[PDB]
């Protein structure tokens, strides 16, 4: 029998309140024929995770006492990576060594150890695999942990919505320090897509821009000069110089942040958002609406790929074979490892309470 | 000591996701003077029991600290076969060895073991003693842990409301299939009341006819047959060819199949509803309540019994003595036995999970 540990939490609220850990048994001899059972490489904390524990998220696992405890509690965490330690007579799509992530939302990551079927679970090609199959770089844990939302999420909202001609048309994004405008800005530099970068001023601004320029952004402003209608005709040079068209804004923010990003756009465009990191309402002037026929629409990775597996295939097969090529790089996390000398739930805590230093990735 | 173990929830909801096993403590020797101690040799899952779990259900047992739980909880099941093993020294009622169900409702009966009043339980004869008292047969262990409401409630639908003419009135009654439909059946042939069961279609439709006929059933349709207006005029002239009439509606069923058994009633009809599938409202066309003096009430045995014993006593003996005599018989449960190497809560909640196959019973 394997003792396993689980971060649960018995009524919604601050993780910082209501989290805790459960200790639980896992039966390892004597699988199912269908069964796997993995143990978590690592797994990170994304808002989306934070909001389902406070209740604001309309998409969770459900309260049970299957963790053996005697109130009805939810795990926690959408997004891990796990090793396959053990599987029953009838699976062949898994094997002990080979990594996998969750195949469905709600499958809950903060946790050392799973028991489900093989269909529970998609597998990546762990380092060993990838090189044996002649390709230059394999997964590293991080990679492979944060593969499955904010790579994906960057993916789509780039070119299933509007078609930026490469070599010409531009994107711009707010958040752009963010996991997902990382991996937006590298997305960009890929698919020969002109972008910028909005971000927060800070002490140490020319190192992050030049960060940000290295991993794709074209231009890296700040929220101020996002404000600014002294600045606004500077970046209609640079898309003038460029032949093509802002089409396209990614808002994560909301507010004053969401009007500035809008107001860039050429005549005819499209926002998405998909995140409100203050909890300021999108704001946008009457006018670019009725004037600039600009229209603002949302974005929402899970529902997107709910009866779209084809695509989310797709997508996840294009993040793992750049990533394969080294032409990818993850957005980085600062990691955690869990030994059992301190409550696994404290970790996922700490982590919550350290968001603003940047991704979290908890390890096993 | 008694290490005993009851099915709790703290929080209503799914079976399948908020039921735990609490072990609790029962001190054998320290009995007060009208106290007894039970085992219970089997209780059914009923959909009662499971709407009581849900929270939908407006009778329940409290929840309470009583079984050593740290947050107030509820035991479950309503209906139950219980051996006395132990009596105090003012109880005459009853003694080790007397088979008993609970007087009341809100017993708590998914569950090994029970502490309670002499008054709390009614003696039912245990095998040994129908055969001592010259009775071709004792009851079953499924007849008597399923005697409290299913039985009862067929009787009294039949008996308590309206006075049909032996060997000449009808009944007709929906999910003829069902626990009390097919007791229903049999009282009838008792009685000598025609009957009409309406069945929905199923693949062995003509074998499940045939049965239904076997207990009792005058005629069996299916719910096409029900709402059809082609297939009506054949019902009447069943009805007149009789030389009685259509007196009475049993429906468990609700939305059309309720319209349908009303419209097969001659007038001064009257319909008890007892149960509703699907959440489908009870649907009576206007014009049998205006033209045909029809009248539609509900059957409720928890209410009607609450305070007559003596109606619940007459009843009960009656089912009994037919029992003893091989006049009635009960559908085949599966059973599932509690031997204390599977949680009693997981064998409650299998059975919960497959109520579909047939009635649950778990064994002891
Ligand atoms: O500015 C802050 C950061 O740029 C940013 C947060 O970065 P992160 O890495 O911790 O978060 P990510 O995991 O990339 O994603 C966060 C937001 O995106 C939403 N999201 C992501 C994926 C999928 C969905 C979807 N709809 O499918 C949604 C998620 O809900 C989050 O909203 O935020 C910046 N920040 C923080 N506070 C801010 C702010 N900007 C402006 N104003 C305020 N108050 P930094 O680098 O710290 O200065
Ligand atoms: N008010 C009271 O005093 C009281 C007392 C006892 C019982 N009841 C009621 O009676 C019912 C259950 O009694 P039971 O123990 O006899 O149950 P049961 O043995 O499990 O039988 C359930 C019946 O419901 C039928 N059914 C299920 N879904 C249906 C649907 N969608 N449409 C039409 N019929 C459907 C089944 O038909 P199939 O065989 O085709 O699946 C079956 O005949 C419940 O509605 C319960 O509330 C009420």
């Amino acid at each position: 029998m394997i003792t396993a540990q689980a971060v649960l939490y018995t009524q919604h609220g601050e993780p910082k309140d209501v989290l805790f850990t459960q200790s639980f048994e896992i039966d390892d001899d004597n699988l199912a024929p269908n069964e796997v059972i993995v143990k978590t490489l690592g797994s990170p904390v994304n808002p989306s995770d934070i909001n389902q524990i406070q209740g604001v998220y309309p998409s969770k696992p459900a309260k049970t006492t299957g963790f053996g405890t005697t109130e009805p509690a939810a795990p926690c965490g959408n997004e891990g990576l796990f090793e396959v330690i053990k599987v029953g007579s009838n699976v062949s799509s898994l094997e002990a060594g080979d990594w996998v992530i969750p195949s469905h939302v709600n499958f809950g990551t903060w946790r050392t150890h799973a028991l489900g079927n093989d269909d529970d679970f998609i597998k990546l090609p762990n380092p060993a695999q990838s090189k044996a199959n002649g390709k230059p770089n394999g997964l590293t844990i991080n990679q492979g942990a944060t593969i499955s939302v904010n790579p994906l999420t960057a993916y789509l909202m780039l070119t299933h919505y509007v078609k930026l001609t490469p070599g010409k048309d531009w994107f711009i994004q707010n958040g752009g320090t963010s996991a997902v405008g990382k991996y937006a800005s590298q997305i960009g530099k890929l698919l020969n897509f002109n972008s910028i970068s909005v971000i927060r001023d800070r002490p140490n601004l020319d190192e992050v821009v030049a960060s940000l320029k290295e991993l794709g952004a074209t231009q890296v402003i700040t929220e101020d000069q996002n404000n600014s209608r002294e600045f606004g005709p500077t970046i209609k040079e640079w898309i003038k110089q460029s032949g093509g068209e802002a089409k396209l804004a990614l808002n994560c923010v909301g507010g004053k942040s969401s009007t500035g990003i809008a107001r860039k756009l050429n005549n005819n465009g499209l926002m998405l958002t998909y995140g409100g990191m203050s909890f300021q309402p999108v704001t946008i002037p009457t006018s670019l609406y009725i004037f600039k026929n600009f229209t603002s629409a949302g974005f929402w990775v899970t529902e997107l790929l709910k009866n779209n597996k084809e695509l989310k295939t797709s997508t996840l097969n294009q993040i793992i074979a750049w990533y394969e090529e080294g032409k990818l790089t993850d957005a980085k996390s600062i990691e955690t490892l869990y030994d059992g000398t301190k409550p696994l739930h404290e970790l996922y805590q700490d982590g919550v309470a350290n968001s603003k230093d940047g991704k979290q990735l908890i390890t096993y």
